[PDB]
């Protein structure tokens, strides 16, 4: 376990990093206590419920579709019957709650309680109905279930170590539409990211959390920031965690 200092990269937003490779179990921490503050996942969570849906049967391939109805949305490509491709690069969230409402809560507790994803707390499974979002809210979603940084890199490097009972066929299925293009051939990045605001500690929960692969070296990692500018994005988490990879991971 090394602590790092990969401020210069944050560009005076508050957050933090952990970066992990399980081969030689070197552990690259910066700002060890948020890196173990559980908070929401977001659309992080994404990445799991995605390996729910096709261990059930919900989904079958990245072409799967989820039967869209025709309910108007302001993001032009939720409008459309779009294949789980699709729906993971636009976070589309009528997909991904329709796809979760179709698995039953004790087959969702009994996933998470194996991968140990945080507190595994699916207890308000409809989500934080008081932001009045209603059917488009979520217990991943600012809501009960909770993970730090630390725990989703674990989560991520025993799903894609091989380490869980998922398919070997679904977990590729999740690489396929992780993989982002960082304009470097010689890294493979995979990723996904998050973005909730913390109504009780006026906080964002701004997330990416993937693996890296560089010349037989993988790397799993979680950048995360607690900002209170609401102006902090997943996206703009993203943009640092690229940072710090093209710095001191390339
Ligand atoms: C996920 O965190 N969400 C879904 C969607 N995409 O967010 S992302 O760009 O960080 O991946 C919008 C924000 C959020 C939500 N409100 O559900």
């Amino acid at each position: 376990v090394n602590i790092v200092d990969y401020s210069d990269c944050f560009e005076g937003i508050s957050g933090g990093a952990i970066f992990c490779n399980t081969k030689n179990k070197e552990y690259n921490i910066y700002n060890k206590e948020l890196i173990e503050t559980r908070r929401s996942p977001c659309s992080t969570f994404k990445i799991v419920s995605t390996l729910i849906g096709l261990e059930k049967g919900v989904i079958n391939s990245k072409e799967s579709v989820m039967g869209y109805d025709g309910t108007d949305y302001p993001n032009k490509n939720w409008n459309k019957n779009l294949s789980l491709e699709e729906a993971f690069k636009e976070s589309c969230v009528w997909y991904y709650k329709k796809l979760i409402n179709k698995v039953d809560a004790k087959s969702v507790q009994n996933i998470l309680d194996d991968l140990k994803y945080g507190n595994c707390d699916i207890s308000e499974w409809e989500g934080d109905l008081k932001n009045g979002k209603g059917h488009l809210n979520g217990f991943w979603l600012e809501s009960s279930l909770q993970i730090s940084p630390k725990e989703q890199v674990q989560t991520m490097a025993k799903i894609f170590e091989g380490d869980t009972n998922f398919k070997k066929e679904h977990i590729n299925i999740l690489r396929d539409i992780m993989a982002i293009d960082v304009n470097d051939a010689n890294i493979n990045v995979y990723g996904k990211t998050g973005t909730g605001f913390d109504e009780k500690n006026k906080r964002v929960d701004a997330w990416f959390v993937g693996m890296l692969e560089r010349e037989g070296d993988t790397y799993y990692f979680a950048i995360k920031s607690d900002d209170s500018n609401k102006e902090i994005t997943g996206p703009k988490v993203k943009e640092i965690a690229i940072n710090i990879i093209k710095k001191y991971y390339s």
